[PDB]
């Protein structure tokens, strides 16, 4: 080797200078000449060549003096045959370097065309862009050949000048072109998913499609390879787009948030830095929101979170509802009792907020109205429901603790009275049900959706809430609710699910099992075994103080629920997670004990008796919560009058009174009539009328076989006339056609048919009545011959041939009526329907 020369030093200098001409527009115009000349020269003419490189000495000395030192013409300092850097190389390299300098600022269409064209076609293309990408025409640069052309049908210009722009040189030119075309495409795409497909690809075939979709050409794909410069710029483009996307989308997303969602953002909103705040959002905003937005976004999401948490909370809101302006409402909400000292609440701003906020705070207030010392809750609420003026309101909102209340609008008066009524219901159902008002969510909805007036009615007559919890067929609900009122379907199925718990043998186990987070669903055989578990528990004299014996009661129930987390079960009954021992704060078990202590004497009969009629009356009794212990003498006083009482109401009255004076009684009468439905009371009754029919005296058997036969004759006298009129009322209106008419009076052409309508729908309302009546008799008749044992297992001393032929007379007569009445029920319904189709053809006709 040697090296005593400037040949590398010029390669290396040109290369640097070209880089610094990226952003120095005049230096490129200088460096283009330096090249434009070096190019014009013949390479293999060491005189002429070194003449031309020397004759730009002023431009050489301008970058680096250490290129220059009679010695210029001497090829001592400048090698003519360097193994790595000739004149042939420094000409070839200066050509590459020329076209590279030119495309650095050239348009998208050129950039494409260089990628589009093959090396041959690419050289000829460079000639057509003259002097843009150098002066590459014949004669103007030495190596440069004549343009040849292909033999293809549309001929394509090619230039086979490898001596100056080598095949490896035009690849490097395409390399540089690609990059710049991409940066052009990247900086101009708003389409973020495409950009991402490119950055996140892991194989040429989708690096392709991603590129091709941005506008990179199909022809370029061969050389498509991400440099680290294009990557770096791509990566920082998406982060730009996502941020200004997320900044824009936020104010919408906040409005999109559900109530529970809003509520979950608290830890976020209280965050002392933007990282935290941001970390509590959902994923677009969780990262790509910019921190600059934060202070603003605290407010936008804040004032929605102030609406949500103030609306739904239990905190005391007197002072904050009485706030003077926003500035005072703020200093109130920052108080530790409320939302705490946090910057976010300094976006509860006077403008839109403190109206909106106070209306929302008023919902909380009303819902946490409490039996205070001078005022009942139901009075306070009904005061608010009652009053008519805005000023008649402010008068009571005086007494509730809100002065001035001059902020209270007129429009809102209807909304906030609904909150007053809704709350009234909440309480009145809590008063009526052993269970929670929560346990009747669907019932609590349907009342809140009855129109303004009916609400006030059902509230003035609260006893029907009782009847509604015992409404299981839609017509029963309708009779108290409305015509076809909203949400009945759901109400009924609530009542069907609750009946298990409502008839469970202890009111604590009722409450918690009914109000479990996943919903449980029972069979009667499940609740049998649950009530069986509680009898073993009442048998055990330390179920509620020995933790291993409290477990025997829970372990028994557990199994019957059947399918949930063990732990919540145990905690919800005040035990630790294991079972091992009681949790320190022990209220659920405490009331269980208080209940199951009152079921001492009641259980004492429940176990003794074979009277599987009034077993059921005890079962309902111990399934109702009691203030007090219910002695052995009151169990006797409960069981006495049931035989002689005909209805549930007549049963209550003779126990307690017409309007029993003593509050603790009045409540238990109300609570007793809730569980003694007309339906279950009959079940008790004709169960205990099985009893007198199971007796060992024929004295008693027959004294109740005759009774029963008297009630059958009653039933036959209601059915009698309904039978004799039946054959008549059909034969007339069954063969009857329905295009026709019957005109027999005066009036208008349309009012003839209209009042012949009134006459048919009069008959439709007679049949309906009959239908209802026969419905009751089939229920009754069934009721009776359930009560009758069946030729066998009579468990009685000798029955004579007249006695045993009389009881068999009864069965057959009972079944022979039941069977018979069905004829008519069927038939009367046919006539029912038959009219409905005649009445609604007079509608479409007249």
């Amino acid at each position: 080797y040697i090296r005593m020369a400037k040949n590398k030093e010029f390669f290396d200098a040109l290369e640097e200078i070209a880089e610094s001409a990226k952003n120095d527009e005049t230096l490129r115009n200088e460096l283009a000449k330096v090249l434009d000349d070096i190019l014009k020269t013949d390479p293999s003419d060491p005189e002429a060549f070194r003449k031309i490189v020397a004759e730009h000495q002023e431009f050489w000395d301008e970058h680096d003096p250490s290129l220059m030192e009679q010695y210029l013409k001497s090829d001592d300092f400048l090698n003519s045959t360097d193994p790595t850097y000739n004149f042939q190389k420094l000409h070839q390299f200066a050509a590459e370097q020329r076209v590279k300098l030119g495309l650095e600022k050239s348009d998208t269409d050129t950039l494409v065309a260089i990628l589009k064209n093959n090396p041959e076609e690419c050289r000829a293309y460079i000639e057509s862009k003259k002097p843009g990408l150098g002066n590459f025409s014949e004669g103007n640069v030495h190596g440069w050949l004549k343009e040849e052309y292909t033999p293809t049908i549309p001929p394509k210009a090619i230039n086979k000048s490898t001596g100056v722009l080598s095949d490896e040189a035009i690849k490097r030119i395409k390399e540089q072109a690609r990059d710049l075309l991409l940066l052009k495409l990247i900086n101009s795409s708003g389409n973020t998913q495409l950009l991402k497909d490119l950055r996140d690809a892991m194989s040429k075939p989708e690096a392709e499609r991603a590129a091709n979709a941005l506008g990179f050409p199909t022809e370029g794909n061969g050389v498509l390879f991400l440099s680290r410069e294009v990557v770096d710029a791509l990566e920082e483009r998406v982060e730009k787009l996502e941020q200004e996307a997320a900044k824009r989308g936020f104010d919408s997303y906040v409005q999109s948030l559900s109530h529970n969602a809003l509520l979950a953002k608290k830890n976020g909103l209280e965050s002392t830095t933007a990282a935290g705040f941001k970390n509590s959002l959902d994923e677009p905003y969780k990262t790509y929101l910019p921190e600059s937005e934060w202070e603003r976004a605290q407010g936008v999401l804040g004032a929605r979170y102030l609406q949500a948490v103030l609306s739904s909370g239990t905190q005391n809101l007197k002072d904050a509802l009485n706030a003077k302006d926003a500035n005072a409402l703020i200093t109130e909400l920052k108080k530790p009792a409320l939302l705490g000292p946090h910057d976010y609440i300094d976006k509860a701003v006077t403008e839109e907020n403190l109206g909106s906020l106070k209306k929302n705070m008023m919902k909380s207030f009303i819902n946490n109205i409490k039996d205070e010392t001078n005022l009942k809750a139901l009075d306070a609420l009904k005061a608010l429901d009652g009053a008519k003026n805005l000023d008649k309101f402010k008068e009571v909102l005086g007494k509730l603790g809100i002065t001035p209340a001059d902020w209270v609008k007129d429009t809102d008066l209807k909304d906030m009275k609904q909150w007053a009524r809704a709350r009234q219901f909440e309480l009145e159902i809590n008063r009526v049900s052993s269970l929670g008002s929560g346990a009747h969510s669907k019932l609590m909805s349907t009342l809140t959706k009855l129109p303004v007036e009916k609400q006030r009615e059902i509230l003035a007559k609260p006893q029907q809430l009782r009847h509604l919890m015992n409404a299981y067929e839609s017509h029963v609900a309708e009779h108290y609710l409305g015509k076809n009122a909203s949400g009945i379907a759901e109400l009924l199925t609530e009542n069907k699910r609750l009946e298990g718990f409502r008839a469970i043998h202890n009111a604590e186990v009722a409450r918690v099992l009914a109000n479990f987070k996943p919903e449980i669903t029972l069979n009667d055989k499940q609740v049998a075994a649950i009530n069986q578990a509680l009898t073993t528990a009442n048998s055990n004299p330390n179920t509620y103080t020995q933790a291993t014996d409290y477990k025997i009661l829970i372990d028994a129930i557990k199994t019957q629920s059947g399918s949930v987390n063990q732990k919540d079960f145990y905690n919800a009954f005040n035990l630790n997670d294991d079972g091992r021992a009681f949790t320190s704060s022990t209220p659920r078990k405490d009331e269980m004990s208080k209940q199951q202590q009152h079921n001492q004497h009641i259980y004492a009969e429940y176990n003794s008796t074979s009277n599987s009629g009034n077993k059921k009356l005890l079962a309902v009794l111990l399934s109702i919560e009691k203030p007090v212990t219910f002695s052995k003498d009151i169990v006797n006083r409960f069981l006495r009058p049931l035989k002689d009482s005909e209805t549930p109401q007549d049963y209550a009255d003779t126990l307690f009174g017409e309007n029993p004076t003593n509050p603790a009684n009045k409540k238990f009468k109300d609570d007793l009539l809730r569980e003694l439905t007309p339906t279950v009371f009959n079940e008790i009754k004709n169960d205990l009328r099985k009893q007198e029919l199971l007796d060992t005296n024929p004295a008693h058997v027959m004294t109740a076989i005759k009774a029963l036969s008297t009630e059958l004759e009653s039933i036959k006298g209601i059915t009698g006339p309904i039978r004799t009129n039946a054959d008549k009322l059909k034969f007339i209106n069954d063969i009857d056609p329905v295009h026709l008419y019957n005109p027999t009076f005066q009036g208008t052409a349309r009012s003839k048919a209209a009042q012949m309508k009134e006459r048919y729908e009069g008959l439709s309302r007679d049949c309906g009545l009959v239908v209802d009546q026969l419905r009751r008799q089939v229920v009754a008749l069934e009721g009776h011959l359930k009560s009758l044992p069946k030729e066998g297992e009579f468990k009685a001393a000798g029955l004579t041939l007249e006695q045993k032929a009389e009881i068999k007379k009864l069965r057959t007569d009972l079944e022979a009526e039941l069977s018979a009445v069905r004829e008519d029920l069927d038939f009367y319904k046919k006539i029912q329907g038959k009219l409905e189709t005649i009445v609604k053809e007079v509608d479409v006709a007249a």
